[PDB]
């Protein structure tokens, strides 16, 4: 979720 | 994103 939450938007 | 916030853990 990291790379999720580092894509963000 | 409600298809991947469906998966919240």
């Amino acid at each position: 979720e990291s790379q999720l939450h580092s894509n963000k938007r």
